[PDB]
């Protein structure tokens, strides 16, 4: 809609979003319907492209694409980038209204993801504190003495960014910015869950004078993007996702350049000093943003002794005192999971805790087939490993509470499951703190508040299970960019005199 | 011999070389014959590893070579590499010999080897320049406001270093180097072709103090390694070799940190102001130095209409001069090629480009099995790049000479093939040489010089079909070491007023 | 005028412009007279604050505006910033007219530097590119073993930032820039000569929402300027002037931060493979520009026997065809020197080049008390160097022209000026151009072009009498700034385990 | 001795050592007697130069020292440093020796100092972290289209070392260290108190290499070597020394890169959550070591009500238990003072504390002209900011103990001094000690451990009155190194299309 207007085609019934192939909006694929969670009603269908369309658009990206965004110089790459902000931002309620239907996503959440959206695109100015080479002068060594060194990056050409349901909107102008911000040409991949959003953010791009031929929005459910992943003309895969697809691209892509953001959940520690006020608001919030749907979501509590009690009993209260429902009413707290079959997971996952021995301390019931209410559950140390709650991510609002006796049985169970993407600490002693920040094998720990990737202000990423990489200000020229280094000989040149 | 008297076991015969069990010397899996291309006879054995001491091993690697590497503080781990070059060095000779014999190394190319894989361990203290992480303050945003950041580098953990044939002794060290240096654990896999020259330096650095129980040296050929790769242990692999079993690896692999060292041959650009006396003795040496059997090696020359005349005649004479034959003659300039399999492929490969309108300028005849004359091939522009010496890489002494009428069809030309390792360009002018610089799509770029990776001291690695990373003193931190991100949140608490 | 309504008083006669007192505008000090040199005229007065002011001011940065300015968060620094540049922006021809007016500088020279003021302060964003400290691991050493170390920088606190008249506008907003982007306070101190596009701009910054307490601007007379750059709540002096004037600022200043910019024009040299068109062309411009008042201008021209007859001619012709007069009229290329004081100094120069063995080649005709032709005289080497033009700096549009055999006597007289500035060098021969940028001792070399400042895109500062330490987008941050450094001591504490 | 045995001439008594004259030792200018705090007694004389011999020096190093410093390539240039320190740590009795019979320290202080010096020149590998610039590519500005940049720092030429009395070796080898790693040519000129180990460091990087004409030694006495400062010829001036003469040596230099360390104490920290073992122990150290003759001494004590008491009490007990006498003994603890003068003003100041309120808790009684117990005096806090032991820097081993309510009046107290060189601060909670390292005005802060400046591995240097600029491993570089841009401009030329 608004921007979207001569795009969007209403072929009796729902709104028609096609695919944009790199000049023209299109697609003669098969159409797909998409759902909103509120309601399980279909609200709009895509157009995917034909195996045909998806070669002719990776063969423009590639022999057109690479060069219009390449060729573009950079001040008016970022002009493109700022005035693509300033349109998303004054059709700010379009594009939330869009997130909360297509994503079940509370109001407040969905005007948090298109500002964050704006203000990346915006910040793409702090990217470029990563814009400038090295010099490497020869005289260090005998073997290139007169000789010399330029090294500098240069984009790698088409980077493929594959998109997950849970930040529909954000991810996809997240990859687009950094891609092009440094002259690469991409190919957005949206969730076939909800790619409303990101067709938005590319028509608001196409409007602030992004080249036509250096993007591309694919509507192509799961497998059929393996087409673009494993193409020669793709030259880096920027992925945000589940551990189990992250596999499989890279076994489909072989040899290229990766981001992999594979998430899982996060381990929060509680130290005996921690001001328990700030640690139970924060814990439960991590807890049930956006109804546990954040790869940065928390899904294990651990607190020494002294203070396990007060803490778990005031986020209990805490997740407890929670308004479930449709996400449209500011009043609600907690919208729906983007799926029946996620919520029936998480109530097998919660059976499964209390058979080995767990307690539910708050939340437990369902509420419809999309609709749950935020849990969290205790269980004993010696139990809790064998935990699906634990060995696993259970995608939903749900963590599990487990009692220790020190900070080093904290970190021993922190790190004891298969994902390493963040971890949380509350306390305040300089020691135990650095004790856990060198010990937790995380991309990222967050002292005294929840995990929050916000925009990459901070770079991200994981270790172990939730993948390879950062994303970030700045640090995701590592992922879109090549360095290419200059060697120069002036061996008995007479440029220096023995030196 | 030497440093390997406890070590190796003359069982009846050829000295038998067992692989290093991050611990003990051993393996109880099937021997393998090491034969010298300079006349097919076996000159020893190696012993590779069953599945159950790979799974032991690494094992080890992980539980406890992590720490060993990680717990043993920077200061004693470059000791421990100086150490070790100590060794190598006072047992050069013995180490060149190796080298000769295994890989059919002409003498001062094999004394070249050992001197360099001597001076990256003794260089390893530039490799510093790359440690020290970030500190983000948080005042550039209102939503980071009164927080921080702190952004640091930590090993991976077990890197996998794969090596190629061709740079038998140097390349492990080098992988060895760079991820020891930054705290990881290694498990090295040499070619099973020339495997003796690793197990020595594994030793130098055994007997230099190198944590016992964080490296390996598993001697499994090909597809037997695959089991290595696959390995969640396994956090990275460093990979030199051929596109092929690079595309292999990482499918086998999937989501890990990856350096992939791809080669390809080189494209060396002569224009018309250029020194034809450098251009033509570097271009000749880059074409046969140890039998074209270089990644680097020079595959095709583009001069410019008014000086390829003399170009091709000069370097024609230069590779006819050649002395070929077993490589201990210090009087010989060429040694054999690895198999005689190579040989049979760089014929029929001169064949091709004959039949496609190609006339040989120099060389062509075959001396043995394994031995080859340096050859250069000219080639019309109109017809060259249909063939397979254009197409491919032909690892063996063997260019194509095309004589073009401008810069820009000397880099169209030089860009035409499916590799994009480094690339040379011989000449004076300033603007005609940045435009060369901007448009070779290749990983490094040498002027007035042969193609020449050295050390490292100068970054270098593939775009295309070549790879993806770098490798170089400093550069290679990236693909052994993963970004640590520490958030502190003094939101309200005092530390700054408001901002 | 239009922003400073409230603030200029209109005295019978001419507008009165106050000081800025870091609170209210204001002044009780003499009155002074500021004229335009393109016709002695008086066109307003500035108020002088007293010696009681001047110390009230400096307490009020020094207790109040060092925290206004470091607790005002950065984006909200940059916001002000941002606003200030639109402010200008709207504003363009009143600054225009006055730089016209006050400067005696041509419409167009006068609008560039508008434009460079306001792109100045919108660029402030790339100056964050030096925002963010080092971590170093204390692991290298033994004595630092289980130590940290974090090092970043503060702002020094009070900068004082004293201007020269040739770019009264942006001198002015580049140091408050700078100076502001990082936290600090500032004292402005512009040439009392045309201070009112300081006064200009301090107004609109304010207006902006700079913190009040955390500015000045004092029309305070050569000398009495002293009083500031003495004091101890002055942390940093930002001086771009003469030579003679900066050595007396340190002697007054003591121990702080400095920045010098000293000036002395900057030679040229022509090789004999140049494109003539573009080094007469870039030469010309560089002799005369803003009537020879750039510390950026050309004062010397070498050029390689073969083309120094050519180049010397077109650059005569160049010269030959300006046109002189009052700088308003578009027509006017060349506009007045700022007193007559200036001219009877070029003309004593020219006088003394001839008497030397010089000839004039174009111009030397002085046209009334403030104007003259662009003049271009030629030397022969064995006279040049005792010749004043050579051994000094004649502020106005003249030069030197000199015949030279080859590039090392091109580099040896380019060398033997007592400053070093910036240097050009037009040529394509990598070799020679290396050479060169070896050589010449100066802080930039501008290849193939006349040197050309800008906004500090690139960053500048001198050698020998040129100065001290460089300005530039990112680079100024080490006259404004201070290292802290944090070392945290965790012996025997258990972080790490002997490491 | 030893090294110095052709160089040393034993007229008649005294040996007598003359000043390196940048080519042969000599020296035409008065004698000078040096003695030993030990017993006031002579043991030797150093022979100044006459002027006409400075004269001939700078003119030998800056005509022929530039360039023998700047062209020896870099990897000899740090043979020559590594080889020296292997000659002085052979020789460590000997340096020792006369660092305890020269300066008056502790055997066990004095071999510290050698071993820094050998370390420093050891690690001068880690300086290289900041050898290589920057590329700035020009398409991020309309202006810049189709320009590129590089930055990269030069050697400034000549720089001048003073050296203070207390490090008369590390301060000396850390100068010369870092001006020669990056190319520069060196005056040293030290405390004509203890100039012999600078000396005897002198001869050992002459016979280990270092270019004879590239460094000079002259024993010139305070204001003497203003000749040196003055001069042109001498573009950089590292100074370490009292507040007051680096203020005359800028004053006297004028316009050149500057480093000033100027000292003063350092305050301490103890917070009530700190390990009050520690505490006392590191405090009472500060207090002590060399007499409390280092710059990094701690003068001033502050500790939170609950723990003021057993903390005073503690470092009272292990200032009381030390002993004191001839720095031989390696059963001493505390050797003598500089000179008697130092001594009178640590009595006085003492008596100045006890008039204004305080009161001694330790030491107070001198034992001989340059003996004196180790102090510590109490004073309330409503009375301590007159005292003379607060406002100036009595450079004894003397410290002031204040009882404060928390931590702002803690940091208040601790800013309220006029030098801001290093602070410690004891405890345990982040927010405190976050607070704390935020408002502590200083270069450098140690937490949990007392202020020792080590050979650098932290850079330092100071604010306010302890000057301007730091010295560290690798951060030395700024002060002896100056920027050089080059610009290349191809506009037009066809390197870029529109970008
Ligand atoms: N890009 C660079 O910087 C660079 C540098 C040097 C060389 N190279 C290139 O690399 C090649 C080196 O020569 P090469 O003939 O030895 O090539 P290669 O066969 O590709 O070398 C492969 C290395 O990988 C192992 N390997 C083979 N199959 C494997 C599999 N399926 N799984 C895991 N590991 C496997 C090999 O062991 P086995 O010996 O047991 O098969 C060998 O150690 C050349 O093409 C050269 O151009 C590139
Ligand atoms: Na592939
Ligand atoms: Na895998
Ligand atoms: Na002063
Ligand atoms: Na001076």
């Amino acid at each position: 809609a608004g921007l979207l207007e001569g795009v969007i085609k209403e072929k009796g019934g729902v709104p028609v979003y096609p695919s944009y192939l790199a000049g023209e909006w299109g697609g003669s694929g098969q159409e797909i319907e998409v759902k909103s969670p509120i309601d399980l009603a279909t609200i709009a269908k895509v157009i995917s492209p034909s195996r045909e369309e998806v070669e002719r658009t990776l063969d423009v990206l590639f022999k057109r694409g690479r060069w219009s965004a390449r060729d573009m110089p950079g001040t008016e790459r970022l002009a493109v980038l700022r005035k693509a902000a300033d349109i998303i931002e004054r059709n700010l309620d379009v594009f939330a209204e869009v997130l909360v239907m297509n994503a079940g996503k509370p109001k407040s959440a969905a005007v948090g993801e298109v500002k964050a959206a704006v203000d990346r695109l915006r910040l793409a100015e702090l990217d470029l504190k990563k814009i400038g080479g090295d010099y490497i002068p020869g005289d260090w060594t005998y073997d290139t003495l007169e000789t010399e060194g330029l090294v500098r990056r240069e984009p790698l050409g088409v980077v493929a960014a594959i998109t997950p349901f849970n930040y529909p909107l954000f991810d996809a102008v997240n990859k687009i910015t950094y891609s092009f911000i440094y002259g690469n040409a991409v190919v957005v991949k949206p969730s076939i869950s909800d790619p409303l959003p990101a067709a938005m953010a590319v028509k608001a791009l196409l409007d602030a004078g992004f080249p036509p031929d250096a993007i591309a929005l694919l509507n192509l459910p799961g497998k059929e993007a393996e087409k673009i992943v494993a193409d020669d003309r793709v030259a880096a895969v920027s992925f945000t996702g589940s551990t189990e697809v992250g596999e499989r691209v890279v076994k489909v892509g072989g040899v290229k350049q990766y981001v992999m953001e594979l998430g899982g959940g996060d381990p929060a520690i509680v130290l005996e000093d921690a001001d328990l006020d700030l640690a139970a608001d924060k814990i439960a919030r991590g807890i049930y943003s956006y109804a546990g749907q954040r790869c940065d979501a928390i899904k294990l509590v651990l607190a020494e002794r002294p203070v396990y009690g007060k803490l778990v009993e005031e986020v209990a209260k805490r997740l407890s005192s929670l308004r479930v429902g449709d996400p449209r009413d500011p009043t609600v707290d907690v919208g729906p999971l983007i799926s029946p079959s996620a919520v029936d997971e998480m109530m097998a996952a919660i059976e499964d805790a209390v058979e080995k021995g767990g307690r539910v301390l708050a939340g437990g019931r369902r509420l419809g087939p999309t609709y749950v209410q935020p849990t969290l559950v205790e269980a004993p140390a010696d139990r809790v490993k064998d935990m699906v709650l634990y060995k696993r991510e259970v995608f939903a609002p749900v963590a599990l509470a487990v009692e220790v006796k020190d900070l080093d049985q904290a970190i021993e169970l922190a790190n004891g499951r298969p994902y390493g993407l963040d971890a949380a600490v509350f306390g305040r002693d300089v020691v135990k703190i650095r004790r856990a920040v060198r010990l937790l094998e995380v991309g990222a720990i967050y002292i005294n508040d929840m995990p929050r990737h916000g925009i990459g202000y901070y770079p991200f990423g994981g270790r172990k299970k939730s993948g390879v990489f950062r994303e970030g200000i700045g640090y995701a020229v590592e992922a879109v960019t090549a360095y290419k280094t200059i060697v120069f000989n002036y061996k008995g040149k007479g440029v220096w005199k023995y030196e």
